[PDB]
């Protein structure tokens, strides 16, 4: 049957060794107790400071609540997005940067032991090179950690927990997954805080291991004791799968990614707006917009990252209500401004409307300009009626009312602040009409 191997087995060394060489264990020893102290600390700090959640993610179709609470730390600007949920950072003090002061303490914690998993990241892939021998700039870009997510469970308060199904590993905190959304070939650190026969130790938390695709070979249950590091180097994320096995006592963890941030930081999604609004005549900012060019390619591009700030970044900030206010305001004035950036789009999207219409347009560019929006507006009805219905489900409402969702942007159409009403629907169909005329 499907069996799992632990250092209690004679043949787990070697199956390391011959299976999974591109993991990586650091005992609690190889790192200093100032360390430690500064770290564990640290966790503890921002689990009563309450800056941790269980997100509201999606998987399959469904909504669910991971077990575990979390955090994202990191760059500022910077995000990462798993099972459809972009996290967004509370800001570490990386160079040239200048939101409480314990948080402020503890993620300063956290960058500083970002530098030495960094380190230790480069050592190893050095290590795994020259074993590879019988370039310097992709190890160094695979260990350049933007970011760390935080994990924390008490298996006491929440019991609610998975067989492991392939193995006999136990109680699952973390599915069998690929992590998702990080650089080709990345490594990834993480820090193990521990609070205090046949198979592996129920007790203890376990990283689990398997190869993709295989439930014939055994599969590795590493034990977690505290302040112990492992690496996921090279390509073992994508070769294999993991899980979390969960011990008897609570636990934090440190999780540090090279997150894959290309459109995925500030920076990248301001610049984008700008672009769009390149075809507005930006005298002066007022309710009238006109556009310089209808030219197909420009108007679909404008509604494409029309679409690309509203969902990518609006709804998925204050979908998890602003949970982030707890820790930093990092993000208020930017989501202030990349609101009143799509709420200019939104003018936009509305005098092509209004061009579309205009009296003297010959049909054949007509046509032109629908061909060219069309797939925009009827992708924005949709994830319309989809975050809408994500931000009202009944697990949602369940939520304390420091993380209940906001679906947001919103209005009611018996609101003259807005041009354009906040279903589709009937101009989609309408513009679907005209395309299909005679
Ligand atoms: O160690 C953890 O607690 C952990 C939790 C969730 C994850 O997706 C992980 N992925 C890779 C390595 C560790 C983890
Ligand atoms: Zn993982």
């Amino acid at each position: 049957r499907g069996s799992h191997m632990t250092p209690k087995d004679d043949e787990f060394y070697q199956q390391w060794q011959l299976k999974y060489p591109k993991l990586i264990l650091r005992e609690a020893s190889s790192v200093s107790e100032e360390l430690h102290k500064e770290v564990q600390e640290a966790f503890l700090t921002l689990h009563k400071h309450g800056c941790l959640f269980r997100d509201l993610v999606r998987i399959q179709g469904k909504d669910l609540l991971t077990p575990v609470s979390r955090i994202l730390i990191g760059n500022p600007g910077c995000t990462y997005k798993y099972l459809n949920t972009r996290l967004f950072t509370v800001p570490w003090p990386v160079k040239g940067s200048n939101t409480e002061a314990e948080i402020a303490a503890a993620c300063e914690t956290f960058l500083k032991l970002n530098d030495y998993l960094q380190i230790e990241t480069i050592q190893a892939l050095e290590e795994l090179a020259a074993k590879e021998k019988a370039d310097e700039v992709d190890i160094k870009s695979r260990a350049a950690y933007n970011v760390t997510l935080l994990n924390f469970m008490d298996p006491q308060k929440m019991p609610y927990l998975k067989e492991e199904p392939y193995f006999g590993m136990g109680k699952m905190a973390v599915s069998w997954h690929h992590d998702e959304n990080l650089v080709d070939r990345s490594a990834v650190a993480v820090y193990s805080y521990s609070c205090e026969l046949e198979g592996r130790d129920p007790d203890i938390w376990h990283v689990g291991f398997k190869i993709s695709w295989d439930i014939e070979t055994p599969g590795l249950a590493i034990p977690l004791h505290q302040g112990d590091c492992y690496f996921m180097l090279d390509d073992l994320n994508a070769t294999h799968q993991h899980c979390v096995l969960a011990g008897s006592q609570p636990r934090f963890s440190s999780t540090h990614r090279v997150a894959e941030c290309s459109t995925g930081t500030l920076d990248y999604i301001l610049q984008r707006c700008q672009l769009a609004l390149q075809n507005v005549c930006d005298d002066v900012d007022n309710d009238d917009v006109s556009l310089k060019s209808f030219e197909p390619a420009v108007l679909k591009q404008g509604e494409e990252i029309h679409n690309e700030v509203e969902f990518e970044w609006l709804r998925q900030f204050w979908f998890q209500g602003n949970r982030y206010r707890k820790c930093t305001d990092w993000w208020c004035q930017p989501m202030a401004q990349l609101e009143a950036l799509w709420k200019k789009m939104e003018g936009v999207t509305n005098a092509v409307l209004h061009e579309v219409k205009r009296e003297g347009l010959p049909v054949e560019q007509r046509n032109e300009i629908l061909t060219a929006i069309l797939a925009s507006l009827t992708a924005r009805q949709n994830l319309r009626r989809e975050w809408h219905a994500r931000c009202q489900s009944r697990i949602a409402r369940t939520l304390p009312a420091d993380q209940k969702p906001e679906c947001r942007p919103y209005w009611e159409k018996d609101d003259a602040s807005m041009p354009l009403p906040f279903d589709l629907t009937d101009i989609v169909s309408e513009l679907r009409g005209q395309l299909l005329e005679a």
